[PDB]
């Protein structure tokens, strides 16, 4: 039914034998360029989406690339700082990714408050934005990171799924 090893699609010439062939991990392939590729990500376009007690601001992650991992080459998602955090540590969990420290403990004791912490203020937001996009362009552009499934959820699909598969971008 769904799983079938018999096929006569199109012009049938070869039959459903085994012969040899085999399907083994042949490492990374070639398509656009080396695993470095060209890469340009921008976290920005904030949305303060949350509750009066616990309101958070989401960031839109914009990316253009010809990376063989990124799949869509160039797309945009939107998720919150808390997802960046777990993305950071996830890359540090089982890989030696160049993951840098998150932007914080800086502008907070630098700016006013007003919006509880000041997160409702458009100055602070971009102050975290600038560093968060700095952060991401590394963790989302480094060999080890392109090798961690964490990037698949961050740059691709729609959102970071906190129940995803803890493995590499390349799957068997």
């Amino acid at each position: 039914m769904a799983h079938h090893h018999h096929h006569h699609v199109g012009t049938a010439e070869t039959v459903a034998d085994t012969r040899r062939l085999i399907t083994k991990p042949q490492n990374l392939n070639d398509a656009y360029g080396p695993p470095s590729n060209f890469l340009e990500i921008d976290v920005s376009n904030p949305q303060t989406v949350g509750v009066g007690r616990g309101r958070f601001t989401t960031y839109e992650i914009r990316v253009k690339t010809n990376l063989p991992i990124f799949k869509l080459k160039e797309s945009t998602v939107r998720r919150r700082y808390s997802d960046f955090e777990w993305l950071r540590s996830e890359l540090e969990r089982e890989s030696k990714v160049v993951v840098p420290p998150l932007p914080g403990k800086a502008f907070l004791r630098q700016l006013p408050f007003r919006g509880d912490d000041g997160i409702f203020d458009d100055n602070f937001i971009e102050e975290r934005k600038q560093g968060l996009e700095q952060f991401i362009n590394k963790v989302a552009g480094h060999p080890l990171a392109q090798n961690e499934r964490c990037l698949h959820m961050f740059l691709q699909d729609e959102i970071i799924d906190k129940s995803y598969t803890p493995s590499k971008i390349r799957h068997a």
